[PDB]
């Protein structure tokens, strides 16, 4: 079985409800994954270059759980930004054990980041012996909360209307029944250029801006599904996504932990400074 960690540097999300001030700003495309100044995350922004302004401010790796940020976007083309682990080491998301999320955030409302957006955990993972070739190369998304659209309120969830795809199931966990999505992309961007590839979503049925994401309990629903992960995770980052619109997000929390099957932490931060 697993039971759930108890330790006093996990910080109670439902608590966590100061603003943070002060880190370090980004404001362009990075390249990928970036590294964060004394910090074991890596951040990783995409800013179009059509005319719309975006930005990034991590606050630092002694406050707001180590990966907390704030960003806002002005008419973007699919804004993107996201902190927390790299990986990308050939390891299977089992290796990790225990991976846990404690959030707090704000942002604006219902309409403020276009048709599609999505608030929560991301990443991709590498399955190279898949016997479906479309199944290689997987995309995911654990989806906490939206700013919805014209059409659907953010307070509701999003469905296979704005994610695409087939819905596969459904399990409850960390207070939320979660819908199962899957979609084949065909010919579309991915961190091995345009491909196939597989996106995996769990869309939580009751959106929130606070909490803790059991994040090893979705892979393994997935896997339990027939949606493998395979054998490398690539990242697992806290993102936020805006199709388009102008808008912000501003989290006083985002912290990763990691725990065994008995709830030992094997890492959390910050770390102690001495």
């Amino acid at each position: 079985q697993v039971v759930k960690p108890t330790d006093e540097r996990i910080i109670d999300p439902s608590t966590a409800n100061t603003q943070l001030t002060g880190g370090v700003t980004y404001n362009t495309t990075s390249g990928g994954n970036k590294p964060l100044a004394g910090s074991p995350y890596g951040y990783e922004t995409w800013i179009d270059t059509g005319g719309g302004v975006c930005s990034l401010t991590w606050y630092g790796a002694d406050q707001g759980g180590g990966a907390a940020f704030k960003c806002t976007w002005t008419n973007p083309h699919d804004f993107l930004c996201r902190l927390g682990y790299f990986w990308n080491e050939n390891k299977p998301y089992s290796h990790y054990e225990n991976i846990y999320c404690g959030f707090n955030y704000t942002r604006s409302g219902r309409k403020t980041a276009g048709d599609y957006s999505y608030i929560g955990i991301y990443g991709w993972s590498r399955n190279p012996s898949a016997s479906n070739s479309n199944e290689r190369l997987i995309e995911y998304y654990i989806v906490e909360d939206w700013f919805g659209n014209q059409w659907q309120a953010d307070t509701s969830p999003m469905g296979i209307n704005t994610t695409g795809g087939t819905v596969m199931g459904s399990f409850t966990v960390d207070g939320s029944s979660y819908q199962i999505i899957k979609n084949t992309r065909v010919n579309q961007p991915s961190i091995e250029g345009d491909k196939t590839f597989v996106q995996y979503f769990s869309i939580r049925q009751s959106p929130r801006k606070s909490g803790t994401i059991s994040i090893t309990e979705h892979f393994k629903k997935w896997e339990k599904l027939g949606m493998k992960l395979g054998d490398n995770m690539y990242e697992c980052k806290f993102l936020i996504e805006a199709g388009a619109g102008e808008g912000f997000f501003d989290a006083r929390l985002i912290q990763f932990y990691r725990a065994d099957n008995e709830g030992n932490i094997l890492q959390i931060t910050p770390l102690e400074h001495h």
